[PDB]
């Protein structure tokens, strides 16, 4: 089975900027890394998707420093931007109303992103679709993020006739 070592410290640092001591706590939240326990190459893993799984992070990393008192466990995350805008990419024009991302996403507009938030909003689009006819439309892979926290979602919306 996997080899463990004990693990002396957990630290958590933005990847750029700063940290706020919420997006910090978020992390220490979710991660089993710990220390003064061992830990594991998949729990390292684990740990980084569950960083991912609370939605605030658009990247994430695990950084192993071993001492001779025990690894030193860098996780450094790069919190998501402040969501400024949900845009519905249809085409290589869509067939819902222009302004039908503001209505649905509008709410989360001006704060940190969530993909979390994002997606039961993407649900809420799914139904949209369905609403009007569009009953097979998907999201074509995954929510495309700008710096300046601009979310383009590309959507397969299909065609009816």
């Amino acid at each position: 089975t996997e080899p463990r070592v004990l693990v002396s410290e957990v630290l958590v640092r933005p990847q750029s900027g700063q940290l706020t001591p919420e997006l910090e706590t978020q992390v220490y939240n979710v991660i089993r890394t710990q220390p003064g326990r061992t830990t594991t190459r998949s729990q390292l893993q684990e740990d980084i998707n569950a960083i991912f799984g609370t939605g605030f992070f658009s990247n994430v990393q695990a950084s192993p420093e071993d001492t001779p008192l025990g690894v030193r466990v860098s996780f450094i995350v790069q919190p998501n931007p402040v969501l400024s805008k949900v845009e519905i990419q249809a085409n290589p024009p869509s067939v819902l109303p222009q302004a039908t991302a503001d209505e649905i996403f509008r709410a989360q507009y001006g704060k940190i992103l969530n993909l979390r938030d994002l997606q039961e909003g993407i649900k809420e689009l799914t139904k949209r679709y369905q609403d009007q006819g569009y009953v097979l439309a998907n999201v074509v892979g995954a929510p495309q993020v700008s710096e300046n926290g601009v979310v383009t979602l590309q959507v397969a919306e299909g065609v009816v006739e």
